């Protein structure tokens, strides 16, 4: 990815800060292997803080990666935390015509989470995929629009 | 430490379930006052569908507002579309207006889980507690970035 | 609750009768008890036909409520019927500032909406319930826009 | 019980029907068009498209020159998620839709989890519901309603 | 008997799962030069979630959109998420700008569910072809009610 230009937020929660923090990394990581060494980075507490923040980013980016975790816990809050903030990250994405790259982890069960958040052991990183997603889709949309 | 005294928070909390919801409220302004916030808009409304209307006619006018209430699961599929809708405008609401919202409205299946949730002396958690942590927290946050502009 | 101030709009569909015509009485009491005797009563034959008209009389009134049942039937059009409606009344409460007080009705069985109906074996009065909830909203709202 | 039916000549009214299982989504259209010709309207706006997701679009092409539109056609569940996705937001867009335009949409658009279902509320002779009737019937009551409204 | 000749075709798809994302590209390529149309603009996104951005930019400036992608479930509640919120963005797309979202982001439980709908030699459905006959046929529509 050749993201030089281009201005990237980075909006973590901290809920399960194990897991956040690696979420973060991974996604600094593909951030500064693509030209970007100092995204706009800011932590919120919970999930539900993310998309406000995200809005507020993705006004001033060119590309806006979200990061969190949700597990499931007793109730339903977990369906309906889930449903509202991905839809949330959704609008924000198209109300600022700006990618935001969803790396906000809704698992039932803590080490599923482990399992995504990029640690050494971890079969994926989500934190990565997210970064690389904002990214090239920000590139594409700058190509768009350089044209005619 | 939360130090949030120059911001001005709106509280809209319902009523249905009462011993719940003055728990979640006492929880909030526990936090606000422990931040710095010794006087916050407080509203009280009937039930959970009628806390995004206010928490709306709060945000326009404050920097943080908390939402709190319980809706417990009865008998119908009532319980899953009003859930799904409050909680759908508090997400709408925050973005519209720019403005942290901070949930504490508590979507359980048995009263018993609305109570261990509720900050009273017994609860596992203060959802009252943590929704005015979210919401504070987060303003102080969005005013350091605009700040920045 | 004095409410005598307040334009009151009453929407409610006219599907299953017993259920419907309970509900809209026992909005209509409770409208007379707070003082609103001439609330403006607008019928519809189905929940799904509730929004559109809920969105006109919140354009010119301070409170409305809304009220039908829809009940499961064979197929998901109860899941998708309910949740668009559902969500309808919360976009047009957010969209004009004005309270939309949920009665309508989503349940299984038949039983379970005629019990909360508010007919006299009833065990629940939801016409009232979204009337109450309408009106003491309404109030909040004008006495903190004051 | 005989009633009178519904007087809708003074309305401009638009159909957008599916394709997709079209023995059921003409079916559909050939009720909704019964109850608008009763009504005092022979001559709707009828649009077909091919799928359910086609539907909001057109609907809302119709709505912001018509007094009242029906919406038609039919989903019936499959292998996959992909009938509960598109049910939801289909119908989330034509809820969208009457608020957006504040013009009603009837709402005739079948979702079964089987064939025999779609078939037995489409108003084929065997049918027992007629729902691109109900649909059509919907709109234009409520549109009058609105109309009688806005006189005021 | 879909002359679409003069109409402005964008296609998004996405990248994840390759063989089925190139082959519901295929098929959907396909059937617009079959109506006509040998140049539509094509634009290649990583995942899903990247598609609704993407097709708000090409739908402000053609007449036919078509989403293609692939959504498989995997362990976590993410692929209900996703796909409600993807399968939602592309109707608010549509409504926003008036013009036709061909749906072919294929939503399934199993990679052979998928493969059986991308439209490859055997498959039993070709859900480009479907996903860009309707964009293309819904546009010709529009285009007749706005004629006078
Ligand atoms: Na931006
Ligand atoms: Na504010
Ligand atoms: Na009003
Ligand atoms: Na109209
Ligand atoms: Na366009």
């Amino acid at each position: 990815i050749d993201a030089s230009g281009l201005r990237l937020g980075i909006v973590a929660s901290t809920w399960h800060s194990r897991i956040c923090d690696a979420l973060l990394a991974g996604a600094r990581k593909v951030a500064a292997d693509s030209g970007i060494d100092g995204p706009t980075v800011v932590r919120v507490l919970g999930a539900i803080e993310i998309p406000v923040v995200v809005q507020e980013l993705a006004r001033h980016h060119d590309a806006v990666v979200a990061l969190g975790v949700v597990i499931r816990g007793d109730t339903p809050h977990f369906d309906y935390v889930c449903n509202s903030v991905t839809q949330g990250l959704t609008r924000i994405a198209l109300d600022t015509s700006t990618p935001v790259g969803n790396g906000v982890l809704t698992t039932n069960t803590e080490k599923q989470a482990l399992d995504r958040a990029g640690l050494p052991t971890s079969a994926e990183d989500k934190g990565a995929q997210a970064a690389a997603a904002a990214l090239t889709t920000a590139l594409t949309l700058l190509n768009l629009r350089s044209r005619i």
